[PDB]
């Protein structure tokens, strides 16, 4: 079990469908309509994000920005709890 | 026709939308938020509850420390007659 | 024509979107979860109880049981007034 | 068009919110919660009670006892009409 | 552009959300719940009633019996108009 | 052009899927389940019912049942006018 | 570019869930059921009503008459423009 | 920005829930009922007067006339303003 | 190039598949089953029906009753063209 | 049961609509407008602060300063018994 | 994370329903009725703004003229921000 | 807690419904008649001040100039104390 | 990589699902039915029209167009580059 | 019949096409994307693990962890069950 | 086991049939129609590409441009891997 892959399925499995429609928002310069169009959950995103190389196990970058985006700082102590054991 | 569904059952046919969403609260460390927002039932949220075995036939703990909560004493005297019959 | 399948078909027919919802909450234990996705009328789950053998011609106890949790009595009259000729 | 039912229609016409709220007190232990939480007018609770064969064209004991307590004695000779012309 | 359907569109058109509630209850025993169930607006309703034959262009006491219990005699003038020309 | 291939191709093209799916429910005991899985029509069924002899230019019996189930008066009505020039 | 079928699909994008349902009952009688069930566009409609020369670029009176009970002179004016420069 | 649009926009936001019901009284015959049902702000009445080619940029004598009835003249001077550069 | 070829080319064209399959259901009695199994566009159908002398250059009704069934009166006019220079 | 969401569950029982306008005005620069809009009880208010860590089990200061504006100490003590057994 | 996406995503957070339709309104000539009835948050119109060049990184007229109809100064503020750090 | 919503809070909270009144006619040309109908506290005439930049943590003339116009120097006090130490 | 193809692809990936069905219907008189059926995506739609030489690589007139009726001036100045460096 | 084959197929039928899509983003690493398209059932997903090494009758940690992320004590059991007996 | 054929391999075992579509048309004008119709695989589309010298063990340009068409820069990082082994 890749601990990269289950903590973006932890954080997919809690965000609402209203943020679900914030983060497609600030992924349009990066992901193209077509695609965008068949995102129905937080892995569909992360899925096409990881195949472009915008996310990887070593780079969260633009992960804690959109959570930062959302206002949750919840979530984002689950992102540095992974780069701990992750060091 | 299982005895523990019937009492389920009639347990959600006798609470409100309000109390729905004091349940949803006290059970935000238990159920993801992505799973909370489909719940539109006490029947919802009891089933996603015994998959995850937090109420089960034969331990029924939870189940009266949220009607305790509710303040449903009338409700916390069913699950006593289920008990007495299931002994 | 069947009479038994008239009738199931005139008692699917009264029946709304949160009658189906408690009936398929009653048969949780009776289909599995990957079949009673499938279901979206009272034809659909009928269908899969005959299969297995639960709701027959000349067996409708299960039947009888689901209408008096709905509380339909209305319904319940229906099916006495077919075992009334079906004797 | 079923002479019952347009009985019922002009007895819920001729009622105000305070009246409601005081038929759906004295049926508590008939109706259950969840369902009288969505009654708005006479026509929803009637329906109801129809569906549990409290109220039937030949046995309308239920109806008359409600308006007495209501104290409307012009509605209760309404329902005398009613059922001398359908005698 | 059949004259009826032009005659039902504007009776259609002419009524609020409790007058169609009204009317729905008073076709109890014509439509089925499930179906029922379904009506967002008179326009619904009205097509159920004449694939069933309870409407038709030579044939609209049902129509009027509904108009009368509303007590719109502003909508059945409509219909005596269409008859005079439809004669 | 078989007047009463044509009768079956309107009857077909006046019907909805959710009409479909209670026609293959009151057809479980005539039709097996893998050559009703492959009916996406009316078409699909009156062909085979065809070549079982269910349905006969000169016998329509079981047509009628069917139409009288889903309460569809006006169908019934274009069969009546086939009989009456096919007699 | 067809100057027509420009015309026809800025009025479709004129026209909301609501105003459809209306133009799909109007034409109750022209269209059939299995076909006005695939209809989630004026453009869909337009393409059937052409198929079938009830529309055509010179012959637009079907339209009007549709506009004309939706209430909508501002569309109509724009079908005026079309056949002042289409003469 | 539209001028037409933003004087509209002013007018809304200077009237009260009193007036607005004035307002639908006096587009009784304009305006049909299911329609007059949805209008919560002026700006939603305003919407369906300029499909209807009741208010246009170029002729806004249907206005002037509803403001001089709630006698509102302050009102009655923006529109002057706006025919004055309008011009 | 047969002008008669080339008019059965481009009404093979203007199909759809829901559309072939009403023509092979309308050609049941004409076509054996086995033959009509390998049918997967107009083509193939008319190509049968030339051998079996059912269309001809000069007898072209069997067509012209099968496009009014489909309802393709757009259709129907490109066959009168052909009969029009084919005099 | 986690005993700070059965705390948050009791202070929401406590408070009325006017205590909750306060609330809603004095976090103001802490949660945004559109979300404030949809908060109908302290519940609403007090799950959006735990996701964005303004509220935590081990840091309780915002809250107190809360009940300190409203004036509720009778709330504030019920507090301290918290942080007295979480101690 | 595109300054420009940021900044159109904070301005639709400070947005309220009421704010939202007046915006609406105020685009009924720049963006269709069948688009404009899928907006259910300022996102949805920015996004289609952007598409037809309303909307540009170095051309943010028409947002000053929306913000300034609604009277909101606080959110101007943020606009200038962002064009002295994006000059 | 931000010190100017906490004065601000208590101003609010000394204040009657006869001077709420006043406040709400000395404002007249700064907020609408639509939005000032929603005013039922100080607290919801402040919000909209704050949002339109009239009243700002580093500006506050108006508030001065409102309250010497009650003739409640007790509360210009409390602004005084703000100030001295927000320096 | 011809640098149209490219183009092309790029142009496809930026549309939905409702822009592509705006697009088949603007395509009727210059695609057979049968054809249009294919279409699932505008590379299948741009490969015919490149057969049919309607679409070249120094001829974009009728991109141009289909765009502008679409409404995308994003996508029209991503033409005009292409033709800035294929000049 | 493998009793290991046996649970495999009680444990897909206990799954939905949420859950489904959950196990397939955990699988990212582990199966290819062209094989992991062609996945409809767990049925399909385990006979791939199963063909890897990845699930072996005497080796199931890789199901226990799947099962663990999805939340399904339940579905736990019954492999601790099939260990029980296959010891 | 030849490297480039194993790299190749792998390529093909990470696309979809959505993305082998995108390949198919941006490769229009280097393989003919007839040959493009029997590619059901990246496989098949690379072994028709090495026999044209398209695609050689020490010329990859054209299968780097079509990885960064697809955006997959994952695979493109799989290819560097080769040639920094292949050097």
């Amino acid at each position: 079990m890749d601990p990269f892959l289950v903590l973006l399925h932890s954080v997919s499995s809690s965000l609402s469908s209203s943020e679900l429609t914030e983060l497609k928002f600030l992924c349009l310069g990066r992901v193209g309509k077509r695609k965008l169009e068949r995102v129905q959950s937080g892995l569909d995103l992360f899925s096409m994000l990881l195949e472009q190389n915008d996310l990887e196990p070593g780079h969260t970058e633009l992960l804690r920005e959109l959570l930062a985006s959302l206002r949750r700082h919840d979530l984002l102590r689950r992102v540095d709890d992974f780069e701990a054991g992750a060091a």
